[PDB]
């Protein structure tokens, strides 16, 4: 899908059994989500953001289906205002930016 | 160009008589630039995004020169950790997202 950025480039995520809308962000090194339920282990962690920085945890190896494609890697949940699919996980589905 | 994101997608820009890099940032509605000179009036605004608000100062119709191309646009000059070109630029020097 070639994606114009005339609106948020907004794409459906199934992540852990449950269905969500994730923003493609190529300014995200990480993939971020809002709170939800993962199964298995994490660890803290904090990423730095425009507006400072959030407390977040990682999971690894969580499979993850963008928009029909799957990938498989490490995600952040924590408070960010949105869902966030960064370049960890873009580069997965093999995505570019073109001009 | 095709910009793949193995690495982060940093470009230079020519904005007010000066040279800055700045990251192509599709999760970015706006354009935040690092704090610098530029000539006019601005009016304070505020934006948001992980870790939360910052008040930044907003300049309408300034010429950037992005990648070589140019675009006229608002740009928000402020408190922020990198230069980020974002979807009001964007869309207007015509790019795109690939997968
Ligand atoms: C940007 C800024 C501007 N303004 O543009 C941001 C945004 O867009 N914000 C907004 C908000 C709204 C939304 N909300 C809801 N949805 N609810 C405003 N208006 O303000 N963006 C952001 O933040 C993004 C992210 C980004 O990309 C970043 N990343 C991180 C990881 O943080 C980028 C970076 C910065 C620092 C340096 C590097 C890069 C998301 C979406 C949040």
């Amino acid at each position: 899908p070639q994606i114009t950025l005339w609106q948020r480039p907004l794409v459906t995520i199934k992540i852990g059994g449950q269905l969500k809308e994730a923003l493609l962000d190529t300014g995200a090194d990480d993939t971020v989500l809002e709170e939800m339920s993962l199964p298995g282990r994490w660890k803290p962690k904090m990423i730095g953001g425009i507006g400072g920085f959030i407390k977040v945890r990682q999971y690894d190896q969580i499979l993850i289906e963008i928009c029909g494609h799957k990938a498989i890697g490490t995600v952040l949940v924590g408070p960010t205002p949105d869902n966030i699919i960064g370049r960890n996980l873009l580069t997965q589905i093999g995505c570019t930016l073109n001009f």
